[PDB]
């Protein structure tokens, strides 16, 4: 909500409360979700000035608020900021920026990250340029230095992050995407390379010294109808643990599917399909092991633009007998969300 | 304070700064509040939107920050969301809401759970249905469906917890209140009964297989007069700890008794006075043991809506000789209220 | 940035998201600020409201989020409440407020704390007077209870905080500051003396019962020039450790000297030149040792009230053969601020 505007200055306040529970068989142990009370919080501020006619500052932090722990000592379990930048856009020159922010592919993979509850399956954190990252300096070009409308293209630096895990951590590397859309139809083409940490090389899965990652997206968006398609390959990127062994590393390689179709109806009801799979190839020791592998269904809800309610149906199409652990089990998610 | 309101929406962004400390013998080990710096800072929002005429929708997040910690390793202790909850209200039919919320029986505990900064001892958290909990789903219907004003009920499904701890855990159950409210008067009474989870029934004090919490309550609210009192009783549900042995668990069985007389002056003093007395029956090992007990005398000044200062005087009746190691030492706390 | 004001009550929510990164050689290890990624943010609210014409209350809550932290395990590193008091100012006779607050010797050092990104290194948190510590009262007088245009004076009680860490803990003790400004010029004097706790003499560096701090300041703030030169001195208060031993205490004495010379164009460039030293006298085994020594050249650039970047160089003067281990490389700090 925009709680402040004056001088050129405007300062949005958001955030929302989710009452959410997930019903899966068992300890959700072999589920795809879990099971259980999954509610939480977010809370945070997007801001905005003008400096002057082309000149643009702004700024963004979120932050995740879980809340199903107990007032105890788990109770900052799952907390955490998710994004924090500060940046300027110029003219029709683009814009930059720097802070904890979404890695480019995901340029491409936000196609598809559009279910209820679930899906974006392959958009992980602190994992090079698929999702939420820190440490990325991005540029970003609309309209071409707006000479081509609906051409648009961006190039990001990622400076190595050497954390205490090999999951959460990265060497440098530089990635860009390219994306044109013309009335209701994008397309998006993006990739990334950077360096693996000597940590992520200690690692029992996965064999190199540079990770990569690129994806392409397609997309009808228009008339209340959202169709969307994604297709991405991965080396020694995608994190992957047999449950087993309790031995963990990267893919050495995957090649990852995702569509979904929703419509939206006038009256508030957004019905979703859609499909997931992820499939990893190599891997040392169990060979070509499926990583994701579901059908969804369901549906949101809106009462207005404040409150939703869903329910996301995940049809798990894993098999019992996947030979890295990896959850067969479906999963219901049900939410009610009041937002801001 | 009120931040936002357009469009049906309204947005109230909260908080306060307390300066807090407290003032009790020796180490404050054996004192009943401890002694030192308290300070603390809170801050939430509470969200309502108007979908249509009979239909509100709205949601609410409280966190606690500590001011007492140091910027070092120590920074996060006690630091927790309190509240987390959506729901939706429907003309005279009800509400429901689901999250981190209050248990059904605080409705009752609520009447004495006044006092300037003390008080509320049986009212724990992540403790069945007494305080706030994870994972409750309550429905509640004000003036029976409209029909009756003044009479009011609530019924609560509170959803498995499997914690780390068995202080923290619950397993499912259902509770409900039902009061009634006629001028001035209100008379309460709320019960509900859980399942209790492996580590519960593994713990040292304490015997059974569920969980059980009712109270019942009465007070004259009017006149600048409040006045309340409450008895409840509890099995396997209160927390205990022996602190010689080092023993934990939950007490069989519990008798609780709460009183509370205040008074506003027009001026802004609200002078205070209570008891507290909570005594465990059957404890494995102890026999019968007081919990709590004590008076209390104390007074709040309010300067006016949003700045006050109290003292809360705890004139401890527990005995150095009580089984359990409980202590027996007077606090004292003064404070000074900052809130928006 | 005032969110509310109204019925005497004003509230200001104000924050700000950091793009933030330190160039150093090496791992940083042995460089003066570290290298790599500090993006953060931060987020606080200032309340004020007046009780009537000559009494206002107020309060005061400001926290730290990391902006460099996975969304992993270490997810909350370094994230904290930095401030957070309540108190009231009654006409001429002066302000007093409670809670965690910046000690009265800062009253002092803030002359100097106005680099870009680094400086005011001798301003240490949870280190008795000198930055922010927690359980202070403090009592601050203006104009000589309104008899004497700029002369200031302010006493601060310091409560006892017996923390995990030698580092973070403090005894009781008293501290003062009296300033004097006319036109342009400034010139401060503060001093405090505490109980240092049991954990803190069981310590391997520094000898005593008692820690002392004082400091004096005289600066000239006027027509865009900004000069400003500290001095002080300390006894047992200064944390410092031995990198080759790891070990770790106070430093029986140290001399500190500041100075800064900054200038505000009109066009928004302030430019900056400093130059900090801190030596430590009588350590335990050393002799004496330089902790701080270098000269600082950076720049901000104010593109209005919101935005902002900056580079702050540091030429370390520190000499690789430092006793202590205290890093001799340079650091260059770059920063694009967003803020509210
Ligand atoms: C606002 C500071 C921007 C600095 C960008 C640092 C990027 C580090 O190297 C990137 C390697 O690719
Ligand atoms: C908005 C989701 C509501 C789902 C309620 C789940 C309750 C779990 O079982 C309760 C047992 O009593
Ligand atoms: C609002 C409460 C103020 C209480 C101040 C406590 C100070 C503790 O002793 C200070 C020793 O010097």
């Amino acid at each position: 909500a925009e709680i402040y505007n004056k001088d050129g200055n405007k300062v949005d306040l958001y955030g929302k409360a989710v009452g959410l529970h997930y019903f899966s068989k068992g300890n959700g142990e072999n589920s795809y979700g879990g099971n259980g009370d999954m509610t939480y919080a977010r809370l945070g501020f997007k801001g905005e000035t003008q400096i002057n006619s082309d000149l643009t500052g702004y700024g963004q932090w979120e932050y995740n608020f879980q809340g199903n722990n107990s007032e105890g000592a788990d109770a900052q379990t799952g907390n955490k900021t998710r994004l924090a930048f500060a940046g300027l856009k110029y003219a029709d020159v683009g814009s930059f920026d720097y802070g904890r922010n979404y890695g480019v592919v995901y340029d491409a993979l936000g196609y598809t990250d559009m279910l209820p509850e679930f899906g974006g399956d392959t958009a992980y954190s602190d994992d090079f340029f698929v999702g939420r990252v820190g440490g990325v300096a991005t540029y970003r070009n609309s309209n071409f230095f707006g000479l081509v409308d609906g051409l648009n293209f961006a190039v990001q630096y990622l400076g190595k992050n050497e954390r205490d895990t090999a999951r959460r951590s990265n060497g440098d590397g530089v990635g860009g995407s390219i994306s044109y859309e013309y009335e209701g139809f994008g397309i998006v083409g993006a990739y990334g390379a950077a360096d693996r940490t000597n940590l992520q090389e200690a690692q029992p899965l996965g064999n190199g010294k540079k990770a990569e990652q690129w994806a392409t997206g397609l997309k009808y968006d228009a008339n209340n109808i959202y169709l969307a398609a994604n297709y991405g390959e991965t080396r020694n990127a995608t994190p992957i643990t047999n449950k087993f062994t309790n031995t963990s590393g990267f893919a050495n390689k995957t090649q990852d599917v995702l569509l979904v179709a929703q419509y939206q109806f006038d009256f508030g009801l957004r019905p979703s399909i859609a499909y997931t799979k992820s499939k990893a190839k190599d891997v040392e020791g169990i060979g070509d092991v499926d990583l994701v592998n579901y059908f969804e269904v369901g549906a949101t809800y809106y009462f207005n633009k404040n409150m939703s309610t869903y329910v996301d149906y995940i049809i798990n199409q894993i098999d019992s007998d996947n030979k890295l652990g990896v959850g067969s089990d479906d999963t219901v998610a049900v939410g009610i969300v009041y937002q801001f």
